[PDB]
């Protein structure tokens, strides 16, 4: 066969694709032992094509900086560890593995870790060894079209150096990123941990990849943005038949992952389909995660999420589950089952430290056996917030949302439910706390619509906090439990129970008062009511002035009737007067005074 | 040529890209009949390659499980019906038709159904019959890079098991669903009925493609989401020319599409860009529909809208419409067009049994003579809402945001709109119903600018619905048609148009009341007035009291002033006093009353 | 050598990928001018394959219509300006520069402008000549897995007919558009002007790709939608190291680019991450932009804003900065930064003309040394409005949320924030404007929650414009310095201050009015009071009514108690009675009058 050899020499010096790893001996035949030629074409500098075959491998594959590695595609380039490979490799990884190496661009081919040479329910034997894919402290790497299967540890695993992973404590900053990765197109399954995940590591899209049904029935995800990730997009994903489908986290000796964005997801048949944390940050008695903070995710959609695997001790599945983290921004999410017994306790969870959320233009339907749609716990922080609006229930929450204790800043609005479909339905919107800002509730098949603090609100409400200002388009001070409506300017309203009602330049600050109706008025003592008036004030306990222009009530229990230019000091009288006082009512000894005449016999005409 | 023969025996050999269907005797010439040697190849069980060339087929090419089929790209690899192909087959297809077939991956070449072979005007002859590519029954198909021309029924077709497509009712699933399909890169034109369309199929991904131009003008779509579809996500497509961009249904004896995802979309002068709808579920005397449900979409973008074409017996153009759906998400539109001329009707509809839909940040842009910026009709139905937040209007409908009959429940938020440029407008803000939720407008050009239910507001309206509670940090029960303002704890206001401001442990469950600058104060009859009082009750039909302290109404029209410790019970009397009733003014029979003294000639120093 | 170009003929007759430009003598050994060959091998009408070489070019590659050019990849196949090459050609561009070409499908190859050869700090001679690639009034082209490096233009500029760029004036539209244009998983970098660009062309996307690095520090931008660009989708692409991240914008003498969708983008260390401007429309004595509207931009990350490459005469850094543009919708913006000192100005500004701008979902963190978090400046446009909402601070700015002049018409709800790790913070909010409307402020470690105009508000607040209603199902007509609330049908409150509680059908037109606890009842007058009345009519200054059924108050200050059936007309007169006048107290004269008996000596038993 010295002719073919010949013509085959003539093909590789040719180099269509770059070297063909069969220019340098391997046989692609699922049986030979290809590590060598897969070496000398990695060594030699030029770009290495992967065609057709299954390349059997003893040892793993080592990536040099500046690596083109280009296979004839999934199923057709295939990379498969031999069987009698022992432990402690990844199928493929770089070679510098401490610090780093640059400019790797693989794509095009299956990585098939042979997990099942070593038995059944086996992971890595320690740190980040044993993925199909290991990616440590590297700059500029591309990932494209790479199905991996069959994997001990992870399917794609992006790290910082070292082949351990670094516990150093919350608020840390691991040596050695990886930084500028691009993941897309890839698959990954029947992995051991997680199928595609990052640690200690910045500046990574994933992008169009399929994450799911792993070996395993531990911590395992679709995609894990684990200790130390940050700035980091993941986009158009799907992930099934995992724990998580997106978990973004860390463990409690590491830095949680920051600054995520998720820019839509499918999520199927997962537990926890959008699962955010930070392990040892939940207790109430823990310190507050430093580094949990800033996850903006949209357009999230999840199907079924059910536990019938038995992950992580029959966890009970979510739609959604925030723990820990500051600042998540959900916009866009759709929940949706056809089995109402798979998911029981809460669809959406906002607990154990999260602060500083906001879920907007959400739809959940089918989880008519589930107590809550929305739950959500606080801790009494300060400056901490939850907003929920545009939400719609169809069959989802014997309690729709929900707010627990801890909860002092809450707003929601437009919230709509149907509940006749929901095994025994108790309300729609229930708080715990007295205050919450409420607004646009739409409720059938609920007994109740809302229940805040114990009492039921079934015909519609609104709640708001805080110093209350309408129509009125300038003023002074408003305490906050006073209120101006209907006025001009220069009013104020500057203490506990006192307001304003349709006036102008009129200020009360007289704790139990009304100012109506008036002009250039002023309230300053208790119990004061001023109506109808022009220039009157009321600056004593009790005392009031109705139809009174230019006069001050200065007298205990004192009011002014249809009066001009008086001052009063009396306790417990009634006058009335024109630049005098002209008649007193004395409640007080039980007199009645004229300053003229008192008359009876009198006619009107 | 038996050199040239040889040299070839050793390139196939050497199976750089799999196998080439050349080395099973294709010409790729656009005149020889490959089809059997694409059937060899194919059955070979390696993946297979098709190079340049026009590779002429006279019948459908069948794929089965486990099937890689690569070409060199589009335009490159072409593969085509012969002129002499008669009736009844796609182009390519999955060779089990009714159950299926699985491990698909089809990538890189162009697929020319050979339409024009047949004459003009002409579609498939029934069910899914004839499309260039169609997938029935399978699962995990990949579709990558493929270019869809000249198709007799559609480009691309992901549907169940059947020739037929099965019309099984409302509320079904098809048996033998597709499941877990990514369809990326790809291209359709010149199609008979939809671009890329599904059927009874769940799990799909459609990304970064683009559809446009249908040869024919009847229900023609880019994208066409139909009967039975579910858990589908689309992501950065591109429509153009096509009746609907994106097209979300069922026709009447099919369950709608639901739980349906689009990521962000561009839709060039389709007719209904946006096109939402389950035929036989829209009249208000038919069922609702009980599959059409969770549609989020979000940056979505709509230009020229237009029917110049004539779809659909000249529909009218639309940016968005929805009708039959329960739960539509949509965020962050864009609308714009430079033809006032191409839609005079509505730019956005929500109408037809659509229902709890939800639009929030909307730009419409140029529809300077269309009635309607956005239309929405609803059906009275318990639990319904629609909210419409945050929407600028740049010359956009004579009537900018315009509610219907049948909604009982709308919250419109933050509107703006110029109106200057726009040809005889009317109200920037219109309803048909006296209760909407309305705040934040603001307008130039509109000579109206909100006129709600024929009332006009045009110097700004914020109108909420429900008990109202500002100023009030906890609070007993407040009906519907009452309030409580500027409170402290305890106060009630339980009935019918009753209200507590500025007090505290204050109640009323007096029908037409008010209690102000109070404590520990109580109304019960009706028509009660409580002002600047301690401890004081009204329990008659128009008691009052004002600065009293300790002290009860109990007469009809009975007022109690400036008193402390009395209890009153006589019929259109004004009483005071102190520990006892001291003095009294009686309307009824014209008799003044005082416990001491009444005098005239009084002075009051 | 004879046999191995026999071979090789061979091999070149299967034309595996199309035809190789080796086929045509293309040596790709980085030194041999490879031109011819390139030239030749693309007129041939064959679809165009490079493979693994450096292919050196003595001038730019001029492209026809319908051409496919495939490389073996990145980094692989690589096309290199030759060290001898002059002044004014693109290395790529199509051959048609006036009237432009169609069906140009370039995928999979680096190319290499060699700018180095001119010496360093050079950028291009004029208008669009000298980047890599430049598109020029094509239709439909597909640019794929494209690596542009060394450019002493730009990477990729899609643009108009004609070598320079047009300038005609803002709202024009310049002839020869690019349209239909594809950029996907491409790379620009070490560029002269801008990564990749698109000028006067339409129906873009532009897709996964990473533009970094300019060797300038002048306008050079990740990517630039510049002068005349319209309907453009940039969706998950990243931007490094540049002056603007996206910019979208014109020059003074051009029309703004328009309909803009950013469905995803991640800046890291960009001076100006997000930068939409039109240049000439910024000042207030200046004409606004007539072309700069439609911005839609969501799931926005930025990362480490900072100018450390001094660009643009050391300009400020922004997470997002808005000018001069209309209708710009922002939903879900992470700006996150570990350097205090790299932004101190403003993190978002929205100023310079921008009008009808929204953010919503915005969370802010690390800016602890910058003035302000979001600053607004208005230019009291009508029909103008600004809507903020959902914003958390995580220590970023001194004024976390500022509003400054011109701005009439502000939006601000559910704003939260913590800065007690901000250099001397000052409020969470402030605005000049005195009627904002504010709602669910939240906040930690500013020493004032809200400013309003010079009025702080440290204990919550809320703040509504115009006409208010509450608790009210219809009304007639409210003034926008009036209200009504707790009351039923009929009822209206129509001058300035004038408003209505618990009534129902009663009327003010009273300038300083209340009715209260009323039914039919109507004030017209002013300073008129109506408390728990049925048939009541107060129409005369200082006129008042209360316990009072069928009567009528008509004097100066004339007020009517525990009364049925009477009018009054006294001036100075408080009256009771019963179908007549049975009592009066004259504040005028000091005179009481019964109409039957005044004595003394009574009691109550
Ligand atoms: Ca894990
Ligand atoms: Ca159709
Ligand atoms: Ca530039
Ligand atoms: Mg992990
Ligand atoms: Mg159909
Ligand atoms: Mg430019």
């Amino acid at each position: 066969h010295h002719f073919a050899d010949l013509v085959i020499q003539v093909i590789d010096e040719l180099k269509q694709f770059g070297v063909s790893v069969k220019t340098y001996g391997a046989k692609g035949d699922g049986v030979t032992d290809d590590i060598r030629a897969f070496e000398k074409a990695i060594e030699s500098g030029f770009p290495v094509y992967v065609p057709y075959g299954t390349f059997m491998v003893s040892r793993g594959i080592k990536l040099p900086s500046n690596t083109v590695l280009t296979g004839a595609g999934k199923r057709n380039a295939v990379i498969r560890f031999m069987d009698s490979v022992g432990r402690g490799e990844s199928l493929m990884y770089n070679e510098n593995v401490t610090t780093g190496n640059e400019n790797i661009f693989l794509s095009s081919f299956t990585l098939d870790g042979n997990n099942k040479r070593l038995g059944q329910g086996i992971s890595g034997i320690g740190g980040s060894r044993e993925s199909n894919l290991s990616i440590r402290a590297c700059h500029n790497v591309y990932i494209r079209d790479i199905e991996a299967v069959d994997c001990t540890l992870h399917g794609i695993d992006i790290t910082c150096g070292g082949l351990d992973y670094p516990y150093l404590g919350d608020g840390t900053t691991a040596p050695n990123p990886s930084e500028n990765i691009w993941i897309e197109n890839c698959e990954a399954t029947g992995f051991g941990d997680d199928g595609i995940t990052t640690h200690h590591s910045q500046y990574i899209n994933i992008l169009n990849c399929y994450s799911h049904d792993p070996r395993l029935t531990a911590n395992c995800n679709g995609f894990e943005i684990d200790d130390g990730s940050r700035h980091v997009v993941l986009s158009n994903n799907r992930s099934k038949g995992c724990y998580g489908g997106i978990e973004i986290k860390a463990h409690g000796d590491a830095p949680a992952a920051y600054n995520i964005s998720i820019n839509g997801h499918m999520s199927v048949e997962d537990v926890r389909s959008y699962n955010f944390r930070h392990i040892g940050h939940h207790a109430a008695t823990a310190p507050q995660s430093v580094s949990a903070k800033n996850i903006v995710a949209s357009n999230l959609v999840s199907i079924r999420p059910n536990n019938k695997r038995g992950f992580q001790d029959n966890a009970t599945p979510r739609v959604l589950a925030v723990s820990a983290y500051y600042g998540v921004v959900i916009n866009g999410l759709t929940g949706y089952t056809d089995d109402p017994n798979l998911l029981t306790e809460t669809v959406v969870s906002v607990q154990f430290r999260a602060r500083n959320c906001s879920l907007n233009g959400v739809v959940l339907t089918g989880f008519s056996n589930s107590e809550n749609g929305i739950y959500v716990i606080g801790g009494s922080r300060g400056g901490d917030a939850v907003n929920i609006s545009n939400v719609t229930l169809n069959n989802s929450g014997r309690y729709g949302v929900s707010i627990g204790s801890g909860i002092e800043n809450v707003s929601i609005t437009n919230i709509s439910g149907i509940g006749d479909g929901i095994n025994s339905p108790v309300a729609l919107v229930s708080t715990i706390n007295s205050n919450p800002e409420i607004s646009g509730l739409s409720s059938i098949g609920y007994p109740t619509v809302a229940r805040v603090a114990g009492t039921d609100y079934n015909d519609g409400l609104t709640l708001f906090n805080g110093a209350f200002r309408a129509s009125t388009t300038s003023s002074g001070k408003i305490h906050s439990e006073g209120f101006i409506m209907g006025s001009t300017s220069g009013c104020e309203a500057s203490v506990s129970k006192s307001g304003v009602l349709t006036s102008s330049s009129s200020k009360t600050s007289s704790e139990r008062s009304l100012i109506a109706g008036s002009s250039t008025s002023e309230a300053k003592g208790t119990y004061n009511t001023i109506l109808g008036s022009l220039g009157a004030v009321a600056d004593e306990q009790f005392a009031a002035l109705i139809s009174a222009s230019q006069s001050r009530a200065s007298g205990n229990h004192n009011l002014i009737l249809s009066s001009y230019g008086i001052n009063t000091t009396g306790s417990y009288k009634v006058n009335g007067g024109f630049e005098k006082i002209n008649w007193e009512l004395d409640s007080l000894n039980g007199r009645i005074k004229a300053r003229d005449t008192v008359t009876g016999g009198n006619t009107w005409s």
